[PDB]
DNA sequence: TGCTTCTCGCGAGAAGCA
DNA sequence: TGCTTCTCGCGAGAAGCA
């Protein structure tokens, strides 16, 4: 196998046999275990780097295009990810984006083709 | 440094199957 | 197909470099 189950109080966890990490969702555990097996590879279309998770590759690639999908709605400035946007708003606007705040807009990804 | 890269539950599309 | 199963984007707190 790649995991074993661990049931406490009827709550089911899925444990990675390699690093004993705990996962509520099995799909989560798979996504993780690929970093141990490298069974699937996610090569960047723009350079030679390869990634063990699809989302790593996607963040990387969007970084290649320079696209700025995250826009502060308080002053209009755009940012390439959640952390720059959040850091901006907290610091400049002394406000917290977390939750249904409507303090930022996430634009569709246009600089390359991903799910939407 | 307060500010890349990591983490994974959640659920919406995409792919697989019939 | 319409039904299910799978993929992975996303938030946002956390760990990690330097
Ligand atoms: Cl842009
Ligand atoms: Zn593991
Ligand atoms: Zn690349
Ligand atoms: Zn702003």
């Amino acid at each position: 196998d790649d995991h074993y189950e661990l049931i406490v109080d009827g709550r089911v966890y899925y444990i990675c046999i390699v690093c004993k990490r705990s996962y509520v969702c099995l799909t989560s555990l798979r996504r993780h275990f690929n970093i141990h097996s490298w069974e699937k590879k996610y090569p960047c279309r723009y350079c030679e780097k390869v990634f063990p998770l699809a989302e790593y590759r996607t963040k990387h690639e969007i970084h290649h295009t320079g696209e700025r999908r995250y826009q502060c709605l308080a002053c209009g400035k755009s940012f390439i990810n959640y952390q720059f946007m959040s850091s901006h708003i907290k610091s400049v606007h002394s406000q917290d984006p977390s939750g249904d705040s409507k303090l930022y807009r996430l634009h569709p990804c246009r600089s390359l083709q991903i799910r939407q």
